[PDB]
């Protein structure tokens, strides 16, 4: 029957989602209709950290010719409020195999980011995608109010059958884990923690970002009672972490230690409409030959699960989601190339098949 890729029998057709593999989502974009702005197409331009005193960078309008990214949406200014933008997402989704939506999650107390989560979950169940969370820097965040929102977002959402479980267990990434010290993610994460999740109904995986060397990561890791790690950049050398030779080391050290290893992978990476001076940390998308050898590492690391530097993040480039040509009286926009808009969902399912093919 039609749309049975994934409908819980016996196929062996390698079209099947993989739960192994988390997509990072980004809900945040609006349009004038339904959410009176154009949300996130229109963004400030972040000031030179090294330019000194007297900037006004100024901001992007997020009209039709000069959007907030240095590409272009074949689905244009989209809402992520429409359910019918979230409908197309998700057949994206089962194109690329990707069974986890890991999505941007800021805290932010709204009723609007309250109906965008109810949409994603219910749009990503008809289509047997999960979801979990990714834990952005919120201001205060810190691990007492990361308990308080972790008891929240499994009490309102862990009954739906969208929601993600590993072996019974939710799972979230922590995006600058780092901006929190071990002594006190070891409250929370600690079997003797104060405030621990360990053997309570608000238990999950926590996947924190490993940033810098293993001097200083192995030690946080252990210390902070992580269940592992990610590495979320898609610019291959950014970090120690995104630098994609010392994967197969951090795999041998995530095994030693049990812990998870979930690299990140991506397409290509560029910042310049809303950050002009980070040129540095472009990394050009060469029709498909940077992901090719990205994901190809990931792979060849021996790991369990693959993270996707993203679906969606539109202001760094390192999108998956469908682009298209586009030239306007106000910017020439970077497009896919030789590549036909589609090309980096169904890469990404190649990939995906790989991975399984090596999969433990």
């Amino acid at each position: 029957p039609s749309n049975s890729e994934n409908n819980g029998g016996n196929n062996n057709l390698g079209t099947e989602l993989d739960y192994d593999t988390f997509c990072f989502y980004y809900d945040w974009y609006g349009s004038e209709a339904i959410d009176g702005q154009y949300r996130h197409w229109a963004h400030a331009i972040a000031p030179d950290p090294n330019g000194g005193s007297g900037q006004n960078p100024g901001t992007i309008p997020g009209t039709q010719e000069s959007i907030a990214s240095n590409f272009y949406p074949q689905l244009g200014r989209y809402s992520s409020s429409d359910p019918n933008i979230l409908t197309k997402h998700m057949d994206m989704f089962v194109m690329a195999r990707t069974g986890v939506l890991a999505l941007t999650w800021w805290n932010e107390q709204d009723e609007t980011e309250a109906k965008r989560i109810g949409l994603i979950l219910d749009a990503a169940d008809k289509k047997k995608i999960k979801v979990c969370f990714h834990l952005e820097p919120y201001p205060s965040r810190n691990v007492q109010n990361l308990r308080e929102n972790i008891v929240k977002l499994i009490t309102r959402y862990g009954n739906h059958p969208a929601f993600y479980r590993k072996d019974g267990k939710p799972l979230f990434f922590i995006y600058d884990s780092y901006l929190i010290e071990p002594s006190e993610w070891e409250k929370l994460l600690s079997p003797g923690g104060s405030i621990t999740i360990r053997n309570t109904a608000y238990d999950a995986l926590m996947i924190g970002l490993w940033t810098s060397s293993p001097t200083v990561q192995r030690p946080f890791i252990l210390n902070a009672h992580f269940d592992g790690f990610y590495t979320y950049f898609a610019a291959t050398g950014f970090t120690y972490g995104s630098t994609p030779t010392n994967w197969v080391s951090m795999q041998k050290w995530a095994k030693e230690n049990g812990k998870i290893f979930i690299p990140s992978v991506g397409p290509g990476y560029i910042d310049t409409r809303i950050r002009p001076w980070n040129g540095s940390v472009i990394r050009t998308r060469t029709d498909g030959q940077y992901y090719d050898a990205m994901y190809r590492k990931a792979i060849e690391a021996g790991v369990s699960a693959i993270s996707i530097t993203s679906f969606n993040e539109w202001h760094e480039g390192s999108q998956i989601e469908p682009a298209v040509p586009y030239t306007s009286s106000e910017f020439t926009y970077l497009d896919y190339e030789n590549r036909e808009p589609d090309y980096y969902l169904t890469r990404t399912a190649y990939w995906v098949g790989k991975f399984r093919e090596s999969k433990q």
